[PDB]
């Protein structure tokens, strides 16, 4: 099955002033982030905003994609539903219109019996019928969940599950599901630029990062000077990258994300609502995360 | 507006063997409901999978249970959703088919950023355009955040936001918000049947409990102690509710509910996919849980 | 053994500009305390800063408050350290100076291994070499743990394990120890002024309530409306009690009671270091707390 | 002031069969542990079991490690208690007997109110009055809280500040910190094996950890080969000490530190209670996290 090892920016969905998604904006910015050795792109993962998305939307957003891109850039598509058999068919439906993968985030809202059985059960099921491969998503910061180790040893048994992007930035655990998959075809990918150096120290193979948005060659620089064996190097830039990662994460989300993306000239724009634009002390808090490190 | 006031069961979807919605068990089951002094159903709520359901499904469910009521019972239906343009639109629609009132889950994917001013602009305008009263829903179990008391507080003050049901069993809490609401038209509603009595106490006016689904006379009769000054004899019927209510909600959920359901003669059946039944040992503890406390 | 039943303020430790006890305001302060209708003193419990006192001082303020005290005033002494052994000597210690029963807090350093068999075996070997009568004290606020209900239930049958006072604030959590103690000789205090109307509800008996150090009529009467069942003039004293309760606990802690101390003209005075004084906005909030619920 | 780069063990307490601290077992086990190439030892930190000693049982057990070390060796003394004042003058006696630097637990108890400013001044305190560098120490395992990033930057200035050990296992934050402190003499250790390796590529320059007790020789091969820039067999190293450093910290603790200890021929022995012995279940899982790894 495909490679996953590299750098992605899970890319954004532009909306107009009437909350429309702007395709126009979306196809620009993608030629843009086009210009980076990515191996692709992440499409209607989390910094996306999947939830505010119509069914319809979401399909349509990953066959514009597909149209816009190279046909050798891999586009990892968010397939991820609360329901088995409503990811089973967003994921068959997305593999139509030309996704190389589909990108599965844990179903979340019934946390307390998201046991790693029924959670097994899940993925087993999604890449049992998916025509392409499946990568599995683990975001605690909006799931309140870490898929579970046994879990994730368990699936990366199977020939359709390819791999794991995690966004929870515990490189102990991330070693462990990197040394406890070794015997399986299974890559790991950090899902952020904070903790990425560490990640590929510990074994993972690259990283789908929110921050790649707006420094893609920079956190493409990142993945090169790990992978030629340029620690030194690869930590005085990491460091650099870790304020600018928390404030377009952690801090202040997609509204600081697409602020910045406004800032660097890309289109940032709005958000759908329940997002909100930033206070006035959030956007300072965020340029001076950006300009306190060089980037701004 | 309306009276809110009162117990009601938030009820299951039954599903048939092939994962349909089964309307007949449905139907069925909410006769058997109907002979119980409830205020009415909350249909589409959390123990209803809501979830799991497609858009249309979750519109059918609320016309066909709208169908099975009497017209004096109160339809309280979970229109909530991620976005607040879907979830507009899904109050709406749930309306058209006759819900008497829209309970509104908070917005949770993005918990990072669901601050108290997002949480408020997100349940104004869904108060601003539905044509029916609204009743905020916190339920931090399944949605890891609480509603913060200052949104509630200026949310109360809106014509028609008309009252909450709090599920995270704070009675602190639950006391404050009925104080500083205290000259607003708004009902708190306690989201457990654990915490039932002390929310009475502290000034709640009723309870939406998933407990009311298998011991719907028990809710009641303490509703009425509470309501009548009886709180010795509310003290030891509420003692007796507390492992049962634990069993079917933070224990095993819906699965552990439905297999109570099964257990009473109602049809309780399967849970959609992700969710699974329970382990033998899981099924011994829910039953002596139950047979414990002398109601099996 | 005693009877445990009823309201303790948990005393302060006064320090002189120098950091060491003042026993001259102690003195005058419980003299004050000493006009309201408490069954007695918490001392050297956790609002009396026993962390940073020696070995030879907490002993000591236990001692002089026996001095100040009627002898009909029950005395609750603070004896609880990390390890059983030095619990137990200064479990016997405080008995030697006049404590009436010994409140012992949850070992918690290494809170990982804490299991419910851990704190049964600790609280068994207390309560087996204590010469007087021993009451758990759980308080996850500080501790970072619960004492576990099923350790409660087994220590409520020792004959030297009189009750246990649980900060917590957990209404569920409560009622169901009370009910599952019910056949022991095991009474219950709430652990703050904030949930003690619904505590009496749930069974509990009591309560020590840093609240009482300064609002000790309110706090008393807060317990004649509860025991004489006016539960509808009870509800509204607990609501006008609940932000000035979460001012001197949960958000501005000791700092925040002595300084409201200070305000009501008792001697609330510094904190021992590592504690500090109160920034002038969280002065100002802790005003507002009081002044809008009409206590200053 | 001195440098603190390397590895060392923090050393248990070994207890007799009527828990008196053993100082022969002590001194037989340390001797043993010299052979390995640590930097010093960590005397009555966290494995230590430190809470469980008496001031003067502490202080004796820094003063016959001293004498059972070589000069060149650097003890490393944890010297933190809950009060500032109790800090210093433990910090100095610990200096007396020959410490040569103090590492420094933040207090714990008034965790709500152990602010930045709070745990910046008491560390300035002991700073200012301590004979021998200090050294902080954040263990939120242990005390629920993480010495904050800002008060870490602003502590790294001090002059008889001279570094940190950070148990947390966050190397997103490790890193921070690095970077932020990088104009100042300041050092940072990791508090466990797990995260050894992503600590060295982050930029800190050695580890305090349990795990060093019984497998010395492996982790300062790993210190060995990041300082060499072997990061391969760095990480397959590393990838084998996961389990078995969880199995000795996070899962069981010092019962598991002491049992491991027990097989591989060192004296393990008894913990002061409340640690309780391991379960056969737990031994057997300890076990297998050491053989399964093919440590043993
Ligand atoms: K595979
Ligand atoms: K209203
Ligand atoms: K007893
Ligand atoms: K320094």
């Amino acid at each position: 099955k495909v490679d996953i090892a590299g750098i992605y920016p899970p890319v954004t969905t532009p909306f107009t002033a009437t909350a429309e998604v702007d395709y126009g904006k979306l196809e620009e910015n993608l030629h843009k982030l086009g210009t980076f050795p990515f191996r692709g792109f992440v499409v209607q993962g989390s910094n996306g905003e999947f939830p505010f998305l119509t069914s319809s939307e979401r399909l349509e957003v990953v066959s514009r994609v597909r149209q816009a891109m190279p046909k050798n850039r891999l586009l990892l598509a968010g397939s991820g539903c609360e329901s088995t058999q409503a990811t089973v068919e967003m994921t068959v439906s997305m593999a139509q219109v030309g996704a190389d993968a589909a990108m599965v985030v844990t179903p979340c809202y019934y946390r307390g019996r998201m046991s790693s059985a029924a959670l097994i059960h899940h993925y087993t099921k999604v890449a049992d019928l998916s025509p392409i491969p499946v990568v599995l998503y683990s975001v605690p910061a909006n799931t309140g969940l870490d898929l579970p180790v046994d879990a994730v040893v368990t699936l990366s048994q199977h020939p359709n599950i390819v791999g794991m992007k995690d966004s929870g930035g515990d490189v102990t655990r991330i070693g462990l599901i990197v040394h406890k998959t070794r015997k399986q075809d299974f890559q790991v990918l950090a899902g952020s630029a904070g903790f990425l150096m560490a990640s590929y120290a510990l074994g993972a193979v690259g990283g789908v990062c929110a921050l790649a948005n707006v420094l893609g060659a920079q956190v493409c620089q990142l993945e090169r000077l790990c992978c030629t064996g340029q620690w030194e190097d690869a930590q005085k830039l990491q460091h650099r990258l870790i304020e600018p990662n928390a404030a377009v994460t952690r801090r202040f989300g997609i509204p600081g994300l697409k602020k910045i993306m406004d800032w660097f000239g890309y289109y940032g724009g709005p958000c759908r609502a329940p997002l909100q634009e930033l206070s006035p002390a959030e956007e300072e808090a965020l340029r001076m995360d950006f300009t306190s490190n060089g980037w701004l």
